[PDB]
C-alpha cells in the first residue's frame, strides 16, 4: 500500500473545547471561543491514544459532553445521573481513552476502539440532551487503527431530525472534490427520525471502514444505508472513480424527506475546475 | 461447486426499455411497448459488462431511469438537474457500466459492481421521482461476480410504501417452488416507510449474496431484515430445506403493516405438486 | 481459548410451555403454570439439538408458538392458516430442529442454525399475533454453535412498542454485574416502531455473536444498533472492561423514545458491591 496510512497510537493528547450559544439560537461546540461549528470540530485519534478534553460550558444552562465508542470512566460519560455534566460557566475535564485489539487472558479477542464515532450533549433540554442535540451540540469522532488508509479530506454529514447539519432545507451542505481525491465521509444521525443515506455515482463497503480489505472481505457493498438516531458510520470513496466528474446528489432516500429538502451535492470537479452540466 | 455459477463478464449489452402509463393509473417499465410490468423487468449482468439502454418515454410527462450501484456517467444519472431525464415521447440512451474488483495503483482494493441493485424513476411527481416510484417505475438489477452461484429462479419483492409490488393489500404476490429448488429473492424497499422483511421457515446470510462463502464467513444469519426506502438486498434459499413443503408466509413483520396487508405466500410444493395444508 | 465454550449438539430435548393470562391483563409464556414471565423463559440449545415443546394454552383465546430462525415443519409454524395454533385449553406439541453448517452435494455451504432468535405468538389479537405480542407472548431463543464462548449470565431486553419488556416507562429493567463478568445480552424488538439500542461504556461486534473471531473479522464494532419489529440480535461484553464500574445507562437512542422512558441501567459493581456514583 503506497497510500498514506495511520500510525500506531498511544499518545496523550490534550484539547480545549467549549459549548457556546450561537447568535441564531443554536448551540455548538468549538475548540476556540467564538469559533463554534455545527457539526462541532472533528476529533481524530489513533487506537491507543488518550484524550484529555478540558470542556468549558459558556452557556447559561447545564450542558455535557458524551462520546460513543471510546473508553471512558463513568466520571466522563457526561450524564446528569452520574454527576458528570457541567454547570453554566463551569469547566470540567473529560477523559476518553482508546485501545487496540488483542487477546485477553481467557484466549478471547478484545475489539479495539477503531471506528466512526461521535460526541453530543446529554443534558440540555432533557436528561438525554434532546435540546442540545437539536440545537447542534454534536460532532464526529474518528478512531484510526494502525494501518487504516488516510483520506485527502473528511466531511461530516449529520442527519439531525429533518436537516443536514442543522441547515435550512434545500441548502446543502455541498462538498467539492476533484476526480480521484480520496474523500472520507462521516455520517451521523441524530434526533427522532429514521433515514436512508444515498450517494449518486459512488458506493462503499458496509463495514467498519467502508473499504474492503481485499478479495476475501465478505462485506456487502452499498450506496444506500439505513440509519437511525446516534448511528454513525464512515467510508472513503475515490471521487468520480469510474463515473467521472459531475454534480453528484446525496440525500436521504426517504421520498418525503428528500422532497422536504434533505439534499446536498458532491461536486466532483474536472482537473480544470469544471463540473459537467451543473 | 457442481452448481451453476456466473461467468466472467465483459460483454457489451443493448436493451430497449419503455416507460408507459398503464390503463389503471400506474406507470411501469417494460422491454416491449405494451408489455410493461410493476416491478419492471429484471436486468441481470456480469461484472465488467456494459449495458446500453435505449430508453423511450411513452408518457405525457417527463420521466427518467436512475440506477443504483452500477457505474454511470453524470449524463446517465437520470436527474432533471443534470439534463438527464427524458421528455414525453423522447428517447435517450442511458449507459450503465460495471467493473470487477482489483488492486488500485496505491495498493488499496477497489470494490466491484457486484450486488443486488435497482433502477427507478427520478423526475415523475417530484425532482426525486416520488410520483414515478409511487406509480411503479422501479425494477431490480442484479450484477453477478465471476463464480456467484446461479439460482433456479429469481423473484422480486418490493415494499413500495404500504404495498408489495404495488398490489392491493392482502393479495400477495405469492410464489411457487418445489422443495429443493434454488430460489433467489431480490428485495427492494421504496417510498417513505421502514419495514422488516420476514420469511417463515427460511433464512439467509446478511451479506452481499445472502450466502456464506463457507466456514469462515462471519456474516450473521437472519430471517428478518430491516429495510428503508431505496434499500436493496438479495439472497438465495433452498426451498423447504430442512423444513419440507408448505405455504410459508413472508411479510413485513411490522405488526401494523402485516395487519394492514403486507403478506405473501412462498408456496413450496412436494414433487406431486401438493402443499401440506393450504 | 480457556473460557467455557459450547459443546457439539445433537440431543433430543423436551419441554413443557404454557400460555397464561396474567392477573394484570398481560399474557405470558412459562415453563410451569403460574410461573410465566414477560419476556418468556429463555430456550437455549446447541446446533443439532432437537426440541419438543409440549405447549398448552391455558387462556380463553386461541394462541400459538411461532419461532424464528430454527428449523420447523409447517405443522409447527404456529399460524392459524397452517392449522397450527392451539385452541383454548388445548395442548399441541411443537417441534423445532436445528442443524450445523456444512457442505451440500452441489458444494455450496449450508448455513447453521446458530443465532440469537426468538419465539412469539401468532394468533392472539390478529392473524399475526399483534395482540399476543403486545401482551407479552414473546421470549428469546439462543442456538449455540460448537465452540461459541459461553457467558457468565444472559439478560433479555425487548423493545416492545414504547416499552422495555412490557414495563411501565422509566422503570428499567435494570441489571447488575460485577466488573469483569462476561454478560450476554439478547436484544429483541417487537411491535410497530423502529428503535436504536444504545449502551453506555460498552461496545460489541455487529455480527452473529457480537464477538470478533480474531484479528481478521471485518465486522463493524458498534454501540448503537438500529432494530425493527421481530429483529433479534445478541452480544457479549466484559462488564466495565476498560471503563470500570458505574451505573451504565442503556436506552433507545431515539430522542423522543428515551425521553418518553425507554431507559434502563446496567449496574456494574466493584467487588465491594459499590457502584461509583449511584
Ligand atoms: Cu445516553
Ligand atoms: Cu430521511
Ligand atoms: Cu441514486
Ligand atoms: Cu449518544
Ligand atoms: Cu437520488
Ligand atoms: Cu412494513
Ligand atoms: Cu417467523
Ligand atoms: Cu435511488
Ligand atoms: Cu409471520
Ligand atoms: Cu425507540
Ligand atoms: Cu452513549
Ligand atoms: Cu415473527
Ligand atoms: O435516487
Ligand atoms: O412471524
Ligand atoms: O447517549
Amino acid at each position: 500500500i503506497t497510500a498514506r496510512t495511520a500510525p500506531a497510537g498511544g499518545e496523550v493528547r490534550h484539547l480545549k473545547m467549549y459549548a457556546e450559544k450561537l447568535a441564531d439560537g443554536q448551540m455548538g461546540y468549538g475548540f476556540e471561543k467564538g469559533k463554534a461549528s455545527v457539526p462541532g470540530p472533528l476529533i481524530e485519534v489513533n487506537e491507543g491514544d488518550t484524550l484529555h478534553i478540558e470542556f468549558t460550558n459558556t452557556m447559561d444552562v447545564r450542558a455535557s459532553l458524551h462520546v460513543h465508542g471510546l473508553d471512558y470512566e463513568i466520571s466522563s460519560d457526561g450524564t446528569a445521573m452520574n454527576k458528570s455534566d457541567v454547570e453554566p460557566g463551569g469547566t470540567r475535564t473529560y477523559t476518553w481513552r482508546t485501545h487496540k485489539p488483542g487477546r485477553r487472558d481467557d484466549g478471547t479477542w478484545r475489539p479495539g476502539s477503531a471506528g466512526y464515532w461521535h460526541y453530543h450533549d446529554h443534558v440540555v433540554g432533557t436528561e438525554h440532551g434532546t435540546g442540545g442535540i437539536r440545537n447542534g451540540l454534536y460532532g464526529p469522532v474518528i478512531v484510526r487503527r494502525k494501518g487504516d488508509v488516510l483520506p485527502d479530506a473528511t466531511h461530516t454529514i449529520v442527519f439531525n431530525d429533518m436537516t443536514i447539519n442543522n441547515r435550512k432545507p434545500h441548502t446543502g451542505p455541498d462538498f467539492e472534490a476533484t476526480v480521484g481525491d480520496r474523500v472520507e465521509i462521516v455520517m451521523i444521525t441524530h434526533g427522532e427520525f429514521y433515514h436512508t443515506f444515498h450517494m449518486h455515482g459512488h458506493r462503499w463497503a458496509d463495514n467498519r471502514t467502508g473499504i474492503l480489505t481485499g478479495p476475501d472481505d465478505p462485506s456487502r457493498v452499498i450506496d444506500n444505508k439505513i440509519t437511525g438516531p446516534a448511528d454513525s458510520f464512515g467510508f472513503q470513496i475515490i471521487a468520480g472513480e469510474g463515473v467521472g466528474a459531475g454534480a453528484w446528489m446525496y440525500h436521504c432516500h426517504n421520498q418525503s424527506h428528500s422532497d422536504m429538502g434533505m439534499v446536498g451535492l458532491f461536486l466532483v470537479k474536472k482537473p480544470d475546475g469544471t463540473i459537467p452540466g451543473y
